[PDB]
């Protein structure tokens, strides 16, 4: 089979929905070349969608894997509940567990991979559902420990800490949700988020201040999406009810809910400990998720493989071939 990246509306895969824990979940389903060896579930982040795995999906199919890549809660053809408790890592992990078992059966196991917010999801899924997850990998996103405390991000950055996360204040508030509505604004947003620049090279997004709305009308073509890829992101995001970014931005509105879930697990529940094979792929030039942030993470794993790829945040695509071979070689070791 052709292993080149999925194009928009690619015919090598199926596009389906299933009811999952009270929500319509849409996903990409790729069937294996040859006998099915494993099922791989792939979890994207923000502001991405299942199509963000376009380089990995046909590659994994060619190796004999069934691939299920959902549009996560809030995104594209998937429901965007009003209730923020649906957007917690624990609830979305349970969604993933039910969706995965709808393919492999309740007794089955999966390989689970994530990027960005999806990487945070898959570490929690392997923690909440060890019965299900045979092997787990994350691109860019390292492990964070179980939250023992909750402090508003406002106070954290006001104290001079976690300043590379300050854009999340803007994302969780009203401004992006209110201003980025409709296809034409979504297109400008995606030009910014995938590397487009203004007439004098100004960025459309920063980790300090978030989306730079005044740059958006003059932002040029993104280097990390071709024109039809850009338009597919616009079209798919436009499936959401106005305001279209409510669902995706709800992921930044769960800090307190997630903390409450995990302060519990951190006192009664089992410790964070991954006995199954795990892979962490860092990205050299990710300024939100720099490799240095993964420093103390190996102690939580019996069997963690580390890799680094020379790419920005959008490593699945910009370094797609290298990421593919890191994953494929690790799976050779992890599954056999
Ligand atoms: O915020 C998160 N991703 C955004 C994705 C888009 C990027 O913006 C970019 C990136 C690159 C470019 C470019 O190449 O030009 C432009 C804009 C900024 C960060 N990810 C999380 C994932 C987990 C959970 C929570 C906290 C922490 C760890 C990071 C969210």
């Amino acid at each position: 089979m052709d292993t080149s990246k999925l194009k928009p509306n690619d015919p090598r895969v199926k596009y389906e929905t299933k009811q999952i824990r009270g929500k319509t979940y849409s996903y990409i389903l790729g069937e294996p070349a040859g006998p099915k060896l494993e099922t791989v579930v792939l979890v994207h982040g923000w502001p991405d969608m299942a199509f963000g795995w376009r380089h990995q999906i046909p590659y994994l199919m060619s190796l004999g894997f069934q691939v299920v890549a959902p549009n996560m809660l809030g995104y594209a053809g998937t429901d965007a509940p009003r209730d923020l408790s649906q957007f917690t890592l624990k609830s979305v992990s349970a969604d993933i567990a039910e969706l995965a078992r709808s393919f492999v059966g309740q007794d089955g196991q999966i390989v689970l991979g994530g990027h960005d917010w999806g990487g945070a999801v898959v570490w929690r899924t392997a923690y909440y559902h060890p019965e299900l997850v045979k092997a787990v990998f994350s691109v860019c996103t390292p492990l964070h420990p179980l939250s023992a405390e909750y402090k508003p991000l406002e106070d954290i950055v006001a104290a001079g800490h976690m300043l590379n996360f300050k854009y999340q204040l803007q994302l969780k508030g009203p401004d992006v949700e209110a201003r980025i509505q409709g296809k034409d604004m979504l297109r400008r947003f995606f030009r910014a988020m995938f590397g487009g620049r203004g007439p004098n090279g100004e960025a459309g997004f920063s980790t300090s201040d978030g989306v730079h709305f005044d740059v958006l009308d003059k932002i040029g073509a993104p280097p990390l999406l071709d024109e039809q890829e850009l338009e597919y992101y616009v079209e798919q995001y436009a499936l959401q009810e106005a305001p279209e970014l409510r669902g995706p931005l709800n992921w930044y509105r769960t800090r307190e809910l997630n903390a409450k879930d995990e302060m519990d697990r951190a006192k009664n529940g089992p410790p964070l400990r991954f006995e199954m094979p795990a892979l962490f792929v860092a990205a050299s030039k990710d300024n939100a998720l720099p490799p240095a942030m993964s420093k103390g993470m190996d102690a939580f794993y019996k069997d963690l493989t580390r890799a680094e790829v020379d790419a920005t945040h959008w490593a699945l695509t910009q370094a797609g071939d290298e990421v593919n071979r890191v994953i494929g070689e690790w799976l050779n070791k992890a599954l056999g």
